[PDB]
């Protein structure tokens, strides 16, 4: 019930699985917990929307299960065009993508943790090769760059309430027309913050669902 | 009932039609199913109104022949200049024309799978032959650089709702006085993404009206 | 009632002569309807005030004699600067003056015809030599640059409604002090857009009257 | 009851009196009347409050009384700067005066035959040299460049109503210190449009009042 | 009640002391009367708030008492950066302070008095040796560059009422660590307009309280 | 129930504690007063809600302690990015930090005293070296450049009330990815305004809460 092959899906599971593994160190008495930071996909307005909704005191329930819901991170595409340096795909077309990446959090603690797992492997880009396999044949590699273009630092407040920072991302990637789920399905892998070679988990994994 | 060989309504037609036979994959459970997104030619508020018109629940069987109204495109002309590098046509003048081409989707997919269709034709600049023909003289072989220019991400939501890409383009064309419909009917053909000598449909036979 | 030799005069009425001359095609029943686009001399405000008081249906006979009032051409000056390249008057002044043209229409079509018949005389200037003759002298001949300088595409909606185009003009002209019609009118010819030498006809002729 | 030798109030006065002498033709069956415009000095707000106390129809003694009060002129200064190129005073300071001129008009006839009068003699510079004699010395030789920086369009409307065009001007001048009324009364001449010597009216002559 | 060798307060009252003794004539039937024009340093909202507030006739006694407190003039910093050309205090640090200095009065006459008192001695810069002594230690010598940046011209009206003109000026001085007055109080002079040696008169000299 | 080794934090604390040791000089019959500027780090937007909450008159008891609040400073980060001059952490990553530090006070006098403390030191830059050790590693050595990028000065009135002048920093710092707390807790010097080496309190120490 979607495109598998999308190429655009391909950049936002990448992106997303990047910033997949990412805690914060929380202290109790009986010990330290690290909580991982659950990442969604989706227009910035309807994140957060959805985000008033989770976050409404309507019962007793709720106002302990209100901080389960922060610290959170939404991702989502924002622009795109075409990148200056017989046919077209592999040979494919040099594109730029542009993400920002949505960082909340009740705990100016929270944030510190997180950008710090983020800020210092963009200097200012961090790079990623990828390797697509098509069925069986020989993989490609695409040379994927990914550049720290801003940061915005912001609140919204309510007597605490909710710290938001956003950060901006240039992919220079690459575009191809639809290759068929029917064609099979792509094999893909990518070189982490470490350059550890991971391989691109589905979709359904990576992002939660804001739905 | 319209100026046939209208200049305008030739790049109308020409842009309509490079982007008539885009279709979207939709999984089901007898098998895949595969639609044609219909594509009109209306001012960009124009077309909105009509929108917000049709996707109101009105009766019972509206309800369910919403979904069937998403996804399409609207195109529209939105700028143009002389084209700055005895009498005047053919030798005609260099033109310049700016477009709009208006993508809704209910379904992020949809949208990735369509631009997906549409994007990687444009390096930035995808060039394409125009031969328009009078009565039965030599056809005018008109040389069209089409230039993608910017994209621009929106929503409009309502509890889904609705998915809105813009895609910007700078047509590079021949302009020359009118030709009156009664010394005869303009034959026009073009090179479409794959350089395959398509010849330009009527009007009538690329836009769905809006009215 | 008005000072005939009057400079800017001259000008309104060469600009509104040139695009005097217009003419768009409607197929009927019995056969093709060829009808004039009449052309006003007036404020923008001014002229869209009262074509709003014409075009507001009032009553049953108005209900017909709408679509006689589209379309229709309003024109008027709305910048004018020194032209920067013993006493003063031929020899003139180089002078510099911007005119709003603006295209009112009830059907794309009608747009299309009207402008296809403007557009290609400027690339992006459209050149024409004027005469003045003073009283039985010789005439003064003056080189007039007429340049395209941008257009602007708009709508105005209800339910259909008007479509609005606007070209803007610089004149590239001479300017001297008055000379009393007492010491003789002046006669005037110029070039058109084909280089046929007509003359300058009187206001009254050129324009309909707003008032 | 003002500072007579004021340099200000000279300057706004010089400015004031080139265009103190115009007229407009104004044909009428018994014969051409000739009117001459009347020129104040105000900030701009407040000529127009005043000037809608005067036209606003309070009486039918006041009915006839409203085709008198236009044409007018309100002319102000709006800005002024040091003029970038043993004590201060003849030898004196290049200074910099920007004047708004501001013609007001019931009908666009009005307006072509005074700016017609104004427009040809900025090119886009005007010269004049200005005598200002102390007592019986020997006067002192100013040489005064106006220059004519930009030109605006308006209108203000009610069912005719009223035009306005205002030309800026920046006038490079000579500041000093004061020199009182007691040590005697400043002789001042200046070359107008025409290079005829005429010499500065005291300001009362010059501008209406406008109180 | 006040640190006493504040380098903003010796700026401030440098600037206010320049401008302290400026007097209009103003002619009376008796005779001549010159008034002084009198200074506050405040910020301007402030000013205009409490200027308001003097000039509100409340009884019957304020009638006469209110048109005595215009002409004044108002004074504040409102920016100040470091001016770019071993321990930090003579030697000290090139500062660049700005500074708002506010004419406000009932009569054009009035202000044109003023402001031909003021900005003939700005081309656009006046210089200035100011001389601060230390308890005996030789005196030191700081060189200030007060430029005359901009002028604002302004009303605010009611039937008269008020004439607002502001000049801009930047200050180019000297910061350095506090020097506690307990170890004792330091001496300043410096060159007028006519490079006549004033010594610094203390702020309350100066500045007509506002408070 | 903080990271305690977070660099963000460290920053924080730095920039704190170069400004934590400010004094005003207040005059009473008695003798002198010196009385220390308290430090908070938040949002501005918070401290100034939490300020209007503190200098609110509830009752008498309040009337009192108004003047206890005032003066004082908040401190915040705005924004930070790249600093653009194997693996990453000392060797660490250039990166660049801006600071906010808002100065509030009830008068003039107290905003001089403070500011006249800082300003001198920054020309435009101040340079510190700092020392972070690891458990008991040998040291690291980070040089820190702080900019005085800007200044703002304002009011908020009612009556007399509020002074607000805000400076703003570039720290050139440096950015790593977190180090446990259970690795060990990081000890870290710096050299203040005067080259002397204090060792960087904690944070509990420099700010006062807020909360």
């Amino acid at each position: 019930g979607y495109f598998y092959n999308s190429s655009f899906r391909r950049y936002a599971t990448l992106m997303g699985d990047l910033f997949s593994n990412i805690q914060i160190k929380r202290q109790l008495e009986s010990g330290d917990k690290f909580i991982r930071v659950p990442i969604t996909y989706a227009s910035k307005e309807h994140f957060m929307m959805k985000l008033n909704k989770w976050t409404s005191i309507n019962s007793q329930e709720d106002v302990a299960k209100v901080e389960t819901i922060l610290p959170r991170i939404n991702l989502h595409l924002v622009d795109f065009s075409y990148n200056a340096p017989v046919v077209s795909q592999y040979n494919p077309s040099p594109i730029k993508m542009i993400y920002e990446l949505s960082i909340f959090t009740r705990y100016e603690d929270d944030m510190f943790q997180i950008v710090e797992q983020i800020l210092p492997y963009f200097q200012p880009h961090f790079n990623t090769t990828m390797y697509e396999q098509f069925g069986n044949d020989i993989p490609f590699k695409r040379d994927i760059k990914i550049v720290l273009m801003s940061a915005a630092i912001d609140e919204a407040i309510d007597g605490r309430r909710r710290i938001e920072w956003s950060l901006t991302f240039e992919v220079n990637g690459w575009m191809y027309p639809p290759v068929d789920d029917a064609e099979g399905l792509i094999r893909t892998t990518y070189t982490d913050f470490h350059a550890n070679t991971r391989d691109l988990p589905d979709g359904e994994g990576v992002f939660e669902s804001v739905d």
